DNA sequence: TTGACTCTCTTAA
DNA sequence: GAGAGTCA
DNA sequence: TTGACTCTCTTAA
DNA sequence: GAGAGTCA
């Protein structure tokens, strides 16, 4: 709500509760050959998901508290970043799950980016495989990788240069 | 159905009517702190456009061509693909950009690969700078850098652990 | 047969 | 990656 | 007040 | 990144 005071509250309830979700291990690639090891906080399959949550789609859900008596309601995981600006470079400022695992509402595998550089780290070569993202993966992209391209450039004719 | 001598020849006129469409030359990364230089062949911004091609979306075109009294159109980047299969493992093939110019329809700067290869691309850090993909990149994609992230990871509290 | 517009759709963050 | 409405 | 559903939307390839 | 309709 309005208050900084109400949205640090908003927060701090948010955490307990995501803190109680089951904490699922999962080993990722990092990049170079390397292995590492993530803990998700993982949402349930199915309700009830805990205090104040509610899914919205088959991988969306939502947040809310009564606050003033009206309702307030945020995407599940824009909550850690409620005092945080909206916008950057006028683009909207989006969760970005640096474990791609959109149940996980661990805080610790969140950041707050443009979409485009959320996107992107789909396909970044990972902290131990040259990713050079600023606030920097937890991970390599799962879309990292060569590639399944059917069909490269090419031309009939001489009307072309590259 | 048109037969494969009548797909070589809707590909032949529509290289025939690219070929003629203004070459830019553009400079571009390449990664590695490296700059090339591309030469694409660009669609005018407005009509006419040249001899089958029509404008759909802000940068969308598509070909037309009536062969034996039917009326035949593509999406003007899909020419060239006419006789590549048109999925691969499950996914449907899309032009994409070398060059990231859309209205580039040098078929140099084309491949024939899924949406996510497509997307990817915009990320890679280039020819020069560890492109993997198979069909290599033609430059450094434009969103490839540290990115702009608002806020990373952070918890207030100790419920959590990375 | 052709040009120049019109409309809506797909995907996965 | 989002916001918002309908019920109980 | 809280929970469990429903719907459509945004972006840029 | 796509497909298709209307009109003259
Ligand atoms: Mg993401
Ligand atoms: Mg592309
Ligand atoms: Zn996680
Ligand atoms: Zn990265
Ligand atoms: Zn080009
Ligand atoms: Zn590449």
């Amino acid at each position: 709500a309005l208050t900084n005071a109400q949205i640090l509250a908003v927060i701090d309830s948010w955490e307990e509760t995501v803190g109680q979700f089951p904490v699922i291990t999962h080993h990722v690639p990092l990049g170079g050959g390397l292995q590492g090891t993530l803990h998700c906080y993982e949402i349930p399959l199915a309700a009830p998901y805990g205090v104040g949550f509610a899914k919205n789609g088959p991988t969306r859900w939502q947040y809310k508290r009564t606050i003033n008596q009206v309702v307030h309601r945020w995407g599940s995981h824009t909550v850690p970043f409620l005092l945080e600006p909206d916008n950057i470079n006028g683009k909207t400022c989006t969760a970005s799950h640096l474990c791609h695992n959109t149940r996980c509402h661990n805080p610790l595998h969140l950041c707050w980016e443009s979409l485009d550089d959320n996107k992107g780290r789909n396909w970044c070569p990972g902290p131990n495989g040259g990713c050079v993202h600023a606030v920097v993966c937890l991970r390599q992209g799962p879309l990292y990788g060569p590639g399944a391209t059917v069909a490269g450039p090419q031309q009939r004719g001489s009307h072309f240069v590259v």
